[PDB]
Parts: C-alpha cells; structure tokens; sequence
C-alpha cells in the first residue's frame, strides 16, 4: 500500500493552491540570477574536481539542473558576494552528487577534504570555518541517521519531530549558513548563525520538496516525507492534512515579516525560488 | 491585566504532577555532580575574573546558587573531561550575571574576550572555537530581540513559534555546544553541532522554567513566557494549556529514547536535573 499511494491525484490542485498561496502572502516574486559564461564554468569546474576523487563522472547537463534551483532560491537584489554565491553553488551541488550516489561508495576521507578545498577558495578565513563545518555537519548526519531508529522516531511521531529533524537533514541550515556571507548583513549573519533562520524556513521548503517527490520517494522506501503521516489515498484525509501544512507555510511567512527587511527578502524568496524552481 | 497574573494556585499541584511525569517517563533520577572545594574555588576565581572588567561585584553566594543549576543539570555518570565541566560552570555562571544586569552596562568589547579566555583556558583548540561561537551568537541574539518586532511576534503567534525562538534564547543550543567535550561522545557531539540535540530539549526546559518564572516576568513585562499564551486566571483554560504543554514533554521525551543510551542520559538528566535544581 503505502510503496504504491500516489500524490498524483492532487498534483496540479495543489501545485495550484501553493502558487496562489505565495500570491497573497508573498506577492514579489522570484527571480533568478544571472551566471556570466566565465562564472559558470568555474563554478562546473569545481564541481568535477571536488567529486574526482570519489571516482565519480557527471555531465555538465547534470550540474546546471542543479545549479538551477541555487540560482532560483537565492534573493539577487541583495547579492554583495559573488564569491560566496559560487561557493554555494559548487557546494551545493557536489553535496546532491554525494547525496545521489550509492552510500557504500561514501568515502569521508576523500570528500571532506574537497569541501574544505572549496570552503577555503570562495570565503574568507572565518567564513570559510562556518561553512565548512555546516557542510561536514550536514553529510555527517545523513552517513549517521540511515537506517537510523532516531530517525525512524522522529519522521513518524508527528510534523513537530519530523520538522524538527528536516531543519539539518533537509539541509536548510547547511544552506543558511553558507549563504550569509553572500548578502554580508549583519542581522542577516546572525539568524544564520543562530539557526533561527533555518529553523523559520524549514517548514515551507520542506513542505514543497516533500510533496514534489513524494512519489519517487516511498517507491524507493524513503521514510523522510511529511505526507507519509496522512493516508494519500484518503482524499478527505489528504486534503485536510495539506491544509495543515498550508497553514504552516502561512504561519511561517507572516512571522517572518516581521524580520527586518533585507532578511525578509532573502527567507521569502528562497520558500517562494524554492518552489519556482521545484516546478521548472 | 497580565502584569498582575499569578499562577501561584497552581504552585503545589503542577509541581506535583512534574514529578509524576518524570517519575513516569524518565525513571531514572538526578543526581548532583560534586565539585571539591579547589575546582569550586577556581570556578569562582573565574567568574569574578570575568566580570572584573564589568566593574560588577558579585558574591560566592550567587556564584553558588548559580553553578548549582549546572550540578544538577549534567550527567555524573558520563563525565570524562572535568576541564570541560568547569568551562560550562564558568560560562553558565558569568553568562547569568550577563543576564542579569542592567543592558545599559553591557560593554561586549569588555565581555567577550573573557568568554574566549575561559574557552580556551579549558577546551582544545577546536572545541573551544565551537563553544566560544556559541556564547558569542547567545549573547549576541540577546541584544538584538531586546525591545524587538520579532520576538513580540514569535512569542506572542503560537506554542510552536515560541520554543522555535527559545532554541536560542533559553540558552540550551549554546548549553549543548559547551557540554559535548564534557563527555566526549561522538554521537552527542553530532547532536550538539547539528542543534538536533537543542531543538529534543528546548520544550522541557522551557516548560519547567516559563512555569517557575511566571510570576516573576510578567511583574517584569517580560514576554518571553509560554504561559502568557493562555489565561492564566482562567482555571480551565490554565488547565488544558498546561496538559497541553506535559503533552509536549512527554512526547520529546518517549523520542528521545530512541536516541543512543548515552545520549538519552544525558538528555534526560538535563531536562529532569533543571526541574530539581529550579525546585531547589
């Protein structure tokens, strides 16, 4: 049963209702940033040298489909550093490469190396240490929590535990963190360096993710998905469950405009890029 | 209204049913970490170090008071590094009378070169960058949400925006972060630096703390108080917000099991040892 429920039904009410959703209560919209040529080759470069290593190929085509969703959820109005933008980039990338492949071929010794090669090239000396470390942090707890009973616990209990996980294994707090130093404002840095910032952006990027792959993920037996806690082939049941978590998404965004603005910007247009670039 | 709010009726029952659900949930009861008089004496020759170049004079009494909550709060059975455990009393202690004090006075170019002195007086060279950055986003999150937007938002929305803000603001994030060295155990340290750790336990000490500090900061119009979210002279409202709220513990604390044995000690023993150490 639960291998074979389907989201399917509901994929264009709800691609729908997000949209609309974001419309009233976002209302700016994202836009995506612009690589120069010479900006973009740099950034696939790093990436193939960075998984080299590991024995791994991948085709250019392969790395622009997942550049494209950094370049839809970052906020370019404020972008102040295109170094760290690239870093993002690149460490983004290599760290879905990583996450894609077979965990038997996950050799550590290898890879955290190249992380920190990248962290050290884009970002200055204390940056440089955060990033890294919300990197190794990140890759660290997904080798720790596979086939894990904490993981187990906390992504069938209830969307409080299983949030509560997805703010690092979702690597919402991964991406903060890297990510300050492209916009270099001060309040910014610091809900960053906090993780209030992942942890008021956890709900809404996970909830578009978790929908988008729903399918392909319970296929494969994955557990980590907020819909596996409704029944999907319960119509009434899903519904109402993914009003719930509409709800949040609603809640979430109406406290963050409380933020000052600039902050406010750059959570809202990576919920909102995050869905935009979830759909193309 | 709220200013002269009490839930000092419900003093001696809630009391009462915290023990019960501990008793029920946790089983296995706190115990107090002994310090002999010389690691008690370079405790407080420490904090008064600290806060010397603060011009405040603070008595052994108030240290002792302090470092009490700390003793009942770890978990004896786990310790390996006395090192780190005096840096957690020292940082807990000085970070206290940081809190304390008139904001005026807050002088972070006096304060926090001492915190990074007690850091890497007591810690290896990386666990003392962690924990230095920790009490340094703490305090530094404390100035920023004094007399601002966002915590009137997250603290006023609902139960679940609340304990996302007191992730950080209780302390238990930079708690953890200081803690892990004490017991060198690398699964717990995964935990302190992915704020998984802080995010299990935030409720429960939260919980405990709001219920004990009424009184007091709503005298104080301080709004960082999950009880301010219900009626408090309303005896049935009171009642099922504060099921409610044992509901929250009990559920963190049943998932918490799940974690590794020494973990859930440890996590358990904080949760547990803050209730007694506040009721004493």
């Amino acid at each position: 049963d639960i291998g074979r429920s389907s989201v399917r039904p509901y994929l264009e009410e709800c691609t729908r209702r997000f949209q609309e959703m974001f419309d009233r209560h976002v209302v700016t919209r994202p836009t995506k940033v612009e690589l120069t040529d010479a900006e973009l080759r740099e950034v696939i470069d790093d990436c193939n040298a960075a998984v080299a290593p590991l024995g791994k190929t991948v085709s250019d085509e392969r790395w622009i489909s997942y550049v494209g969703v950094v370049l839809w959820s970052q906020s370019p109005r404020h972008i102040k550093d295109m170094e760290a933008f690239k870093a993002v980039c690149v460490l983004n990338c290599v760290t879905f490469v990583w996450d894609d492949m077979d965990p038997a071929l996950h050799d550590f010794g290898l890879f955290l190396p190249q992380l920190r090669k990248i962290c050290e090239k884009y970002y200055g000396p204390e940056d440089a240490e955060v990033a890294y470390e919300a990197a190794r942090a990140f890759v660290t707890s997904d080798h720790m929590f596979r086939d894990s009973p904490i993981k187990a616990a906390l992504c069938t209990t209830s969307p409080e535990q299983y949030f509560r996980f997805r703010v690092t294994d979702i690597g919402v707090d991964f991406w903060m963190k890297m990510s300050y130093p492209i916009y270099r404002h001060p309040e910014f840095t610091e809900h960053a360096k906090t993780s209030l910032a992942a942890r008021m952006t956890t709900r809404g990027l996970t909830i578009v993710n978790d929908f988008y792959s729903y399918d392909r993920e319970v296929s494969l037996g994955q557990i980590t998905n907020c819909f596996r806690l409704c029944d999907v082939s319960d119509e009434t049941a899903f519904k109402e469950f993914f009003q719930a978590r509409l709800d949040d998404m609603i809640e979430d965004i109406e406290c963050i405009k409380a933020f000052d603005q600039l902050t406010q910007d750059v959570f809202l247009d990576l919920i909102y890029g995050n869905f935009v670039g979830t759909t193309s």
